[PDB]
């Protein structure tokens, strides 16, 4: 499945280079329109992060993200400074598909495993996007991925495992926002080890090529933010690409 993505800060479309806040690009504050051209090309799920959330969710995007959402008609999948069961029960409520958790699910297991016990693990990504040190460790980033939590991917995966985990984001900071190609050797692993999650990769799609490359992963979504604003190539082709593959 290929799930478009859109990143947003203060209403405003925005690419970061490596997750860096201090290095955006800009794409203009109409979101609506391009998910909503981006469903026609037939987008089976759209993948949205608050950024401004992320950073500080006191500051969260709530009413856009509910606009966004109500505006068009595949699921939705939003992320982006959840901290609490209500939050998750609020998104939910206004329609979202899955919500996307990073930080809580590192910093409070005991919290968030009550999530996955009332929500179901459907409804649940958990997203273990990791920088991945000279030893190989996959340390898994939080808040707005400006903080290293030393924990690994893994050790992640096995806490929420016996809860029902079902769906993980694993973004490849290094390869976001740049177009360098995903990390394939990264999914090839874990797909392989946990073959009973479902995988999105995340970061650095760059040409149709980069998506193909990732074929035989076992993947079973594959987000694209920057290439598709820059329009290296079409949501439509992407698809076929995947459909292919
Ligand atoms: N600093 C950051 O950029 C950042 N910080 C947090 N997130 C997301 O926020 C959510 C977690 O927030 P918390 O629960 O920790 O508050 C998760 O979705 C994280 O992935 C962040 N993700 C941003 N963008 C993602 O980066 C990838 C870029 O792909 P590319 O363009 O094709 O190369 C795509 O998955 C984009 O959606």
């Amino acid at each position: 499945m290929i799930i478009p993505a859109l990143n947003l800060i203060d209403g405003t479309v925005v690419r970061l280079h490596q997750g860096d806040y201090a290095r955006q690009r800009d794409y203009g504050n109409d979101p609506l329109p391009r998910l909503q051209d981006y469903a026609a090309q037939g987008a089976g799920v759209l993948h949205l992060v608050d950024l401004t959330g992320a950073k500080d969710p006191a500051k969260r995007q709530i009413p856009l993200i509910k606009t966004l959402v109500a505006g068009v008609n595949v699921p939705v999948q939003v992320g982006g400074g959840v901290r609490t069961e209500e939050d998750v029960a609020a998104l939910l409520k206004a329609g979202v598909a899955r919500v996307v958790i990073g930080s809580t699910a590192v910093k409070s297991p005991d919290v968030v495993k009550g999530w996955f016990e009332r929500f179901g693990a459907q409804a649940l990504v958990l997203a273990l996007d990791v920088r991945i040190d000279e030893h190989g460790t996959k340390q898994v980033a939080v808040s707005g991925w400006q903080e290293n939590s030393g924990v690994s991917l893994e050790q992640l995966v096995e806490t929420y495992l016996p809860v029902g985990l079902k769906h993980v984001l694993c973004t490849d900071i290094s390869r976001a926002g740049t177009l360098a190609g995903s990390n394939v050797s990264l999914y090839e692993e874990v797909c392989a080890r946990y073959p009973q999650i479902a995988f999105q990769s995340s970061g650095g799609i760059g040409d149709i090529d980069d998506i193909a490359a990732l074929r035989g992963t076992g993947v079973r979504g594959v987000i694209v933010g920057r290439a598709l604003l820059e329009g290296k190539f079409t949501v439509k082709e992407a698809i076929q690409c995947w459909q292919n593959v």
